[PDB]
């Protein structure tokens, strides 16, 4: 019978930004964290890129952190996860097991997940040597013989920043065709310090405490190697978590959530996105955390008008 | 005669966020902090609203950890102020003084000067009860009785967030006509705890450590008066610090510098701008950074597609 002002959806860095400025703004937002809370940086071990932190700190302190800071200013956080939306009108409803939630407005911070190869050794030594963010730790490959997998625009454009740092990229894709654009796929084949694998697969990544190889198979013929390499760069998609909303708010074509112009605003009154489910460009911490403010923001505001 | 690859123009959150990206690129930033480096944060005090910090952390604190951040990834800091820019084709220049620096793409995170009053203990008292920006402070004043100064969409904008917290908001503006939209000046006569106070001015902001109350005059009769109050918030106007590039990057009719859909690139190839020279909308320091880090990605990307 409670409707709350707004209701938040996940617990990255957008969640809990937007959690802090609502709470701090007196909404009393209730915020669903799902069960697997906090975010992509509970996956990862030194986070040295948002800024505040000249030594950096760890992934999971950053995110203790932030939901510390959501409960100092009251905010109301369920370690639940949403499954099913009514986003349409001006009392929306979420679902939770079989409880439910009302509120005028929704902020969805539900992320993206990035598509994993499925390989053993591949969680275990995610933030050890296996990684899926270039931009997030190429830098601690500094003159490595490194692994790109993937075969589209994001596997070139992670092969390509990687050799800033890298002694050698070997971009393994498993057809010996292309999913990525013309402009990139020949841009990479120009640069001397990435090598093409095609046909090939990994089939595990090794390594006791960090990566020192992956197993390799030919996916035509089933030939089977070892390449002996510090690090595995997996870019081979993401797929934002929109399945909730789907046929409620407007998608693009690969499942972001649409944005009206520089704001926050979806296609629907009251819902308001932020982060990775709606930036498929940077996808940071640091700019999740700024999307996230500007959907509460948003939000509050909208609030005001009603 | 070194072209650099990047320099960046600025030192708040939007110019150290670049920095941190675009060392850790080994891009070898060049940046122009300003002789009043550190952004819009080394004139306040606490800040609790940036994510990452459970019990808040001074403004200067904070600065000071992004400029630190920044020299450990390399950035080479100059605190200098760019004096002109020639930012049209493919070797940009900066002027400092009788200096020329050179570089294939410029950022630029200038930020927005807050307009001031220019009365007495306005300075003095900014951080111990004087404020621009209630998104940031308002907080602070809960059942307090404080002011707001001016008359346009920030002033009603301002003083309506503001009566979330305080026990009364007096809206002060020094003519009876108001600059402010037909539906922002109706809703906050609407609000029953804002007062409006027309061709009334401040003439002086007392208080020994902390505001106590602001010394009042028509301006009309002359007539002066005192009112006790214990928070001043200004807002009348910002003025986006893009004086530099006007003439050369597209702005909009109140100065912001324009960005290209969802992305930092500004009219002129090779330069892309963060921060509150941009976002007239939010204005807070996790989005300026958000930002920075934008700026420092999509230029990183632009210099390897040259
Ligand atoms: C291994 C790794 C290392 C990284 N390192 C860095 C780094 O060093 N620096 C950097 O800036 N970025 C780094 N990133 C990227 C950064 O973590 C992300 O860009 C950022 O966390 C995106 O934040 P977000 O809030 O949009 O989404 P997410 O981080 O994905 O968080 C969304 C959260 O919401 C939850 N959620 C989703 N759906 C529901 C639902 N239905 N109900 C309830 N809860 C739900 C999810 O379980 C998750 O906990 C890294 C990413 C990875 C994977
Ligand atoms: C009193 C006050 C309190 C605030 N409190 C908070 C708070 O609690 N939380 C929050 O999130 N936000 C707060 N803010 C807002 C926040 O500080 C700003 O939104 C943010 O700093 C904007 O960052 P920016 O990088 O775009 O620009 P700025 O912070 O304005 O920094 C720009 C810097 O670049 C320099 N510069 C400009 N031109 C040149 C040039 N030609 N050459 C060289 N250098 C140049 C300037 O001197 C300045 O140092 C506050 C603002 C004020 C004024």
């Amino acid at each position: 019978q409670t409707v709350h002002d707004v209701i938040i959806i996940g617990s990255g860095p957008a969640g809990y930004t937007a959690a802090i400025y609502a709470a701090r703004a007196q909404l009393k937002p209730l915020v669903f964290e799902g069960t697997q809370f906090g975010g992509a940086l509970m996956t990862t071990t030194e986070v040295e890129n948002y800024p505040g932190f000249r030594e950096g700190i760890t992934g999971p302190e950053l995110m203790d952190q932030m939901r510390e800071q959501a409960l100092r200013f009251g905010a109301d956080l369920r370690m639940e996860d949403v499954d099913a939306v009514q986003l349409e009108g001006p009392v929306k409803t979420v679902v939770v097991g079989d409880e439910t939630h009302q509120a005028r407005a929704v902020i969805l911070a539900m992320g993206a997940a990035a598509r994993h190869l499925g390989v053993p050794g591949e969680e275990a030594l995610t933030g050890m040597g296996v990684s899926t963010c270039a931009t997030c730790d190429g830098f601690f490959f500094r003159d490595q013989d490194i692994v790109v997998v993937g075969g589209g625009d994001s596997a070139m454009e992670e092969a390509t920043f990687l050799t800033r740092f890298a002694r050698s990229v070997t971009l393994i894709h498993r057809r010996d065709e292309f999913r990525a654009s013309k402009i990139m796929l020949e841009r990479a084949r120009a640069n001397e310090k990435i090598t093409f694998l095609t046909n090939t697969e990994i089939t595990q990544i090794e390594g006791d405490p960090k990566v020192t190889g992956v197993r390799l198979r030919d996916t035509v013929t089933g030939e089977e190697s070892k390449l002996d390499v510090t690090g595995v760069f997996v870019a081979i998609g993401h797929d934002p978590r929109s399945e909730l909303v789907r046929g409620q708010v407007e998608l693009d074509d690969e499942g972001y959530v649409k944005v009206q112009g520089r704001t926050t605003y979806t296609s629907l009154d009251g819902v308001f996105a932020a982060g990775d489910l709606v930036d498929h460009t940077y996808r940071q911490a640091i700019t999740a955390a700024g999307s996230g403010c500007a959907a509460s923001i948003d939000a509050e505001r909208w609030l005001a008008e009603q």
